[PDB]
């Protein structure tokens, strides 16, 4: 149920990326440099930032490490 | 003697045009650079700066990503 | 009602630690994302965004980029 | 001696190399998704907006021909 929002510009995509693969969760990358339904998407509620994590209902915007722990469980 | 507060985000660059165009808003670009009418316009109001939005009697100066929110659904 | 004033620009969107790097400018990082005292000096004093710049008494919320500018030459 | 900071995925970067080339004026092309050191020095000056035009003092930001020729004559 979790979707992130990437791009290979810059490093924070990466770090999350490594994270939820570290603990064994499943996620939807989108990258916004070579998806435009998710650039389209993202532009629509107004986000100025990546990367951007949906946890079900809820955006994280950046690397919240204390946020994604606690939306996961 | 300088402290910067940052987080693990990184910046998007994205248009206010496609912002109202991706919600399905219809609106009117008055171009500063290619309409010489619309920088008319823009320096008379005592604004020197882009992006300008004006909505039904206020005016949104710069990208209030949550001022436009306000002024709108 | 919508009428929007542009330029023939493209948004850029580096962030402030490149330019006061590119500056040769000193600084101290405070990661609200990761550094736990970090996220608490900025709810203290009232702000919730980043990125948030203090030279000595002065605060500038956000990239202003000339208020900055000037401060330091 | 006029120099131009462009990128690809902005439509503008291309208008004014079309009305350069157009006019028999030489320029520096200095794009910032290959050339580091273009990239840098526009994060050394705070720019956040592309194209921009050097015109040997004076920096043009966005592609305002009636500036940009009148800087020519």
């Amino acid at each position: 149920e979790v979707i992130v929002y990437t791009s290979n510009t810059c490093p924070h995509s990466f770090t999350v990326k490594e994270f939820l693969s570290e603990n064994n969760v499943e996620f939807t990358e989108k990258n916004i440099q070579t998806d435009a339904a998710a650039r389209k998407e993202l532009m629509k509620k107004g986000i100025m930032a990546v990367p951007v994590i949906q946890i079900d209902e809820e955006v994280v915007v950046g690397f919240d490490r204390d946020k994604i722990e606690e939306l996961l469980g």
